[PDB]
């Protein structure tokens, strides 16, 4: 009842630095990921 | 008494541009530097 789509791990890139103001690129990641769950294979315990 | 203080001589660098309105990459010059002067070396005078 549990399945993990993976299209895309993390992902880093860098830019958009401003020039103008001396800023560094910003750097950015990013992830494109899916979780599939469900309540029919869980008992929650108490203890 | 009088020292020059270097960090970066001078780093010109080309970067961000507007495409979208044909405009070149601005290009930025700079220079990390510093200069330490003195009274204990100096006498002012006049004509």
């Amino acid at each position: 009842g549990f399945k993990e789509l993976i299209k895309r791990d993390l992902t880093t890139e860098v830019g958009n630095a401003d020039l103008s103001k001396l800023v560094e690129n910003q750097i950015v990641g990013h992830c494109y990921r899916g979780a599939f769950a469900a309540v029919e294979e869980n008992v929650q315990e108490i203890s």
